[PDB]
């Protein structure tokens, strides 16, 4: 069945001479599925597979929120022509076209009689969207850029992912390549001033405040393409900070994640910075 | 841009033995979509494809009654479906999927199959049938004065278009009145279907037309020496003359709108069909 994640709406601050047509003056997001929106306060950078192949697609202004804890189903919203859908879109996400679909069949873009099609305003290579700054919520980095991460899958998610690195060892791994790899630098053109600092978000009591940095030691990961290991220090992480791991941040500083976590996703989908995403 | 039909429902009155276990607790209906619910006065028979495939398909028992988008619900599970599902159509796989993305048969969560994980609806479909078994199955249709009428074969449709299930109104069609007469005088095609005389139907004068009286359609197939159904270009014109003629000129002569001219009735009629629940809005 359906895992629900938290989408994350990440606004493009500065759209790309490239893009600029295209997009009309709408509004741009790019868009990132996440099981962990406690973690949004530690948001470093954005991560994109630079060879991986994106849509622009037309999305809804509003769409129609819904317990999915106590309720049947779900609706999706479908026109006769691209034309029809303006006066309810005037926004673009940013997404794989996989992740673009599942979105249509869930109210979140519009559907049009194209079998039916989604709204794509055109295709973009990850690559070309690096080091594009990003208006994030919740951290108080506030804006943020998009880097390279060669370990993304484009069959999940979106193909486009937060960035974490104080508790997710895969962005611990993947920000400490970038930062070390002078040569991996020069080849994307990534400047020094789009990597930022991992945030101290979370307390685990016996871990600190960089529980992601102790575990990558911990098993001895030397990059973001240390799978087997990576994905023993993401389950780990994930159950260790569910239980034991308080807030130090926000709202609900003080908080343990448990208690906190489903407040922070309301409180997220209320503001408009995220939407309840099923694939 | 897209054509609004009206979807008439024909209420099966016995189902089919083979198909009884699979609609048990359910109204099923044959569905046909027509540009003319003003004749369904003089429906004498139903029209169906012998090798055309058709689904049993569940259906909403309600639906909501512009250029706007249309809703649609995609369910989680078959299950949920059941609550405000107590309804099938037969129709083609082609014109549910249709009359799923406008809100009128339940759309469920599915996927892409083998390889792919992705989020892809499905209709609900209980079957598939061919045409061939459904002939002779009677059917309780609205407006004609005839308590039952049957399914009979017809040769020309075309299983891209409507439902591939159309109505008979052979006073006014001139494609019915060929199928109708084709089957009237050929025994080995009455055999070969195993047809009963019972379910050959007369026309119904329903309409009256200056300078043609109740049965335009077979005047026209006199006029343009149409005699078989096959008789595509022939049957092509004679229905693009009878349709604009009897839309302006053409008198009711049965029904609650008896003495109005088409054109004035026809919008009143359709209404009627839909706060009845004899038929939808019906857009392909
Ligand atoms: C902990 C906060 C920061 C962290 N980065 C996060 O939220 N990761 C996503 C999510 O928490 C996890 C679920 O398995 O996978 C990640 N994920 C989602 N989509 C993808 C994808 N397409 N490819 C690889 N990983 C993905
Ligand atoms: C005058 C009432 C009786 C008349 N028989 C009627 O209602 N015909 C349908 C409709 O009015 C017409 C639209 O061109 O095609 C017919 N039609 C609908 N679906 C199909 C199909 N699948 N194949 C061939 N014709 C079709
Ligand atoms: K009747």
């Amino acid at each position: 069945g359906p895992q629900e994640y938290t989408l994350i709406k990440l606004k493009i601050h500065l759209i790309p001479e490239f893009l600029g047509s295209i997009v009309k003056g709408r509004e741009v997001f790019v868009v990132c599925a996440t099981l962990r929106p406690e973690t949004m306060y530690g948001q470093t950078n954005c991560w994109i597979l630079p060879d991986g192949e994106y849509d622009l697609v037309l999305a809804f202004d509003q769409v129609i929120p819904y317990d999915a804890k106590t309720s049947d189903g779900v609706l999706c919203k479908i026109f006769d022509k691209y034309e029809d859908t303006m006066k309810e879109c005037n926004t673009v996400y940013i997404c794989s076209e996989r992740s673009a679909y599942n979105m249509a069949y869930q109210g979140i873009v519009p559907l049009i009689h194209g079998l039916p099609r989604i709204v794509s305003l055109g295709k973009v290579y990850g690559e070309q969207l690096i080091g594009t700054p990003l208006s994030a919520p919740m951290t108080p980095y506030s804006l943020i850029f998009i880097l390279p991460m060669f370990s993304i899958s484009m069959e999940k998610g979106t193909g486009i992912v937060t960035s974490v690195p104080s508790d997710s060892p895969d962005d611990y791994a993947a920000l400490r390549d970038i930062k070390t790899k002078p040569l991996l630098r020069e080849k994307y053109s990534i400047k020094d001033e789009w990597i930022l600092d991992p945030l101290e978000i979370i307390e685990v009591p016996g871990f600190g405040f960089m529980t992601a940095e102790l575990l990558c030691n911990q098993y001895k990961i030397q990059s973001q393409n240390d799978s087997a290991k990576l994905k023993q220090a993401k389950e780990e992480i994930y159950k260790k900070e569910f239980y034991e791991g308080i807030l130090i941040r926000g709202k609900y500083s003080g908080m343990k994640i448990c208690d906190a976590k489903e407040l922070i996703r309301e409180s997220l989908i209320k503001d408009g910075y995220a939407l309840i995403y099923l694939e």
